[PDB]
C-alpha cells in the first residue's frame, strides 16, 4: 500500500484538503489528503483514475489512491506524480516566456484539455470528461517546458447512454457569463464544455502577457485583475461579466508579434458571449499546432 511514503513537506491547503510532496521508493510524489467532507471529491478523482484508466502527457499522472477507515477515523489519499514547479500560477509569477515556450505551455493544456472532452470508444474507450474549475493554479509545469492538467475532484463525465451534477462549483474568477447568468443548460453536457473553453481562455490571457516580444512584457495578474476585488464574490462576476460584458484587454504590444497576435484571436473565440459560438478544445489544438 501507500503507507510506505513519506510525508516531507506541505506545498498546498485549502477548503479540498491538503497537498503534500513525499518520498515513495527513492522517487518524489505528490500526496493528497482529503478531508471527510470531500470523500465523493476523493472517489470520483480516483475513479476516473481508477476505472476509467485516464492517463495523458497532459493530465496528471495517477500512482495510487488508499482509503483506510475505522470507527475512530477515516483517511483519504491519492497519489500522483510530483511536479517541482509547480503549479502554472506559481511558476508564471517567477518567469518570462519566449516564442517555444509559450506554445509549449498553451499547445500543452489545449492537448490535455481535448483529450480530456473527447469520447473513446472501445474496450480501451473513455466517455466524454468536463473539468469544470481550470484556471492557472489547476496546472502544473513540467520540467520539459509541457504542462499537465491536475484537479479531477470536480469533473462530470458523459458517455454514449442516458445517465451527473444538480450547479455552480468553480472558482467563480473563471465562471463563464451562462454560470454568471444562471442561463447554463445544465442539462446539456456539452455546456460544461463550453465552461472549459471559457476558463482555458482566461488561461491563454493569463500566460501571453508573460511571453516577451520586442522587449516588452507585461507582469503577472489573474483575470479581471483590474476590475473585481481578490476572492470576487458571485455578484461582483455577474456584474463584470454579464452586465459590464467585460473582456481581459489585449495590450497593443500583442500585434506587433505574430504568436501573440494569434492567441489574441483565439482567446477572444472563447469568449463570446454565446458558448455555442465558442471553439472546440480540438480545434484550439489545431490552430495552436498551426502557429510557428
Ligand atoms: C496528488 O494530486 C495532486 C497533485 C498536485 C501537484 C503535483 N505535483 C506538484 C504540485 C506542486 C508542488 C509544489 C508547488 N509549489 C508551491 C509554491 N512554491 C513552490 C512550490 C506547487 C504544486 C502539486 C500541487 C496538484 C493537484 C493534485 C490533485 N489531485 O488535485
Amino acid at each position: 500500500v501507500a503507507r510506505d511514503i513519506t510525508l516531507l513537506e506541505c506545498v498546498g491547503k485549502g477548503r479540498y484538503g491538503e497537498v503534500w510532496r513525499g518520498s515513495w521508493q527513492g522517487e518524489n510524489v505528490a500526496v493528497k489528503i482529503f478531508s471527510s467532507r470531500d470523500e465523493k471529491s476523493w472517489f470520483r478523482e480516483t475513479e476516473l483514475y481508477n476505472t476509467v484508466m485516464l492517463r495523458h502527457e497532459n493530465i496528471l499522472g495517477f500512482i495510487a489512491s488508499d482509503m483506510t477507515s475505522r470507527h475512530s477515523s477515516t483517511q483519504l489519499w491519492l497519489i500522483t506524480h510530483y511536479h517541482e514547479m509547480g503549479s502554472l500560477y506559481d511558476y508564471l509569477q517567477l518567469t518570462t516566456l519566449d516564442t517555444v515556450s509559450c506554445l509549449r505551455i498553451v499547445l500543452s493544456i489545449a492537448s490535455g484539455l481535448a483529450h480530456l472532452h473527447i469520447e473513446i470508444f472501445g474496450t480501451q474507450g473513455k466517455p466524454a470528461i468536463a473539468h469544470r474549475d481550470l484556471k492557472s493554479k489547476n496546472i502544473l509545469v513540467k520540467k520539459n517546458g509541457q504542462c499537465c492538467i491536475a484537479d479531477l475532484g470536480l469533473a462530470v463525465m458523459h458517455s454514449q447512454s442516458t445517465n451527473l451534477d444538480v450547479p455552480r462549483v468553480g472558482t467563480k474568477r473563471y465562471m463563464a457569463p451562462e454560470v454568471l447568468d444562471e442561463t447554463i443548460q445544465v442539462d446539456c453536457f456539452d455546456s460544461y464544455k463550453r465552461v472549459d473553453i471559457w476558463a482555458f481562455g482566461l488561461v491563454l490571457w493569463e500566460v501571453a502577457r508573460r511571453m516577451v516580444s520586442n522587449g516588452i512584457v507585461e507582469d503577472y495578474k489573474p483575470p479581471f485583475y483590474d476590475v473585481v476585488p481578490n476572492d470576487p464574490s458571485f455578484e461582483d462576476m455577474r456584474k463584470v461579466v454579464c452586465v459590464d460584458q467585460q473582456r481581459p484587454n489585449i495590450p497593443n504590444r500583442w500585434f506587433s508579434d505574430p504568436t501573440l497576435t494569434s492567441l489574441a484571436k483565439l482567446m477572444k473565440e472563447c469568449w463570446y458571449q454565446n458558448p455555442s459560438a465558442r471553439l472546440t478544445a480540438l480545434r484550439i489544438k489545431k490552430t495552436l499546432t498551426k502557429i510557428d
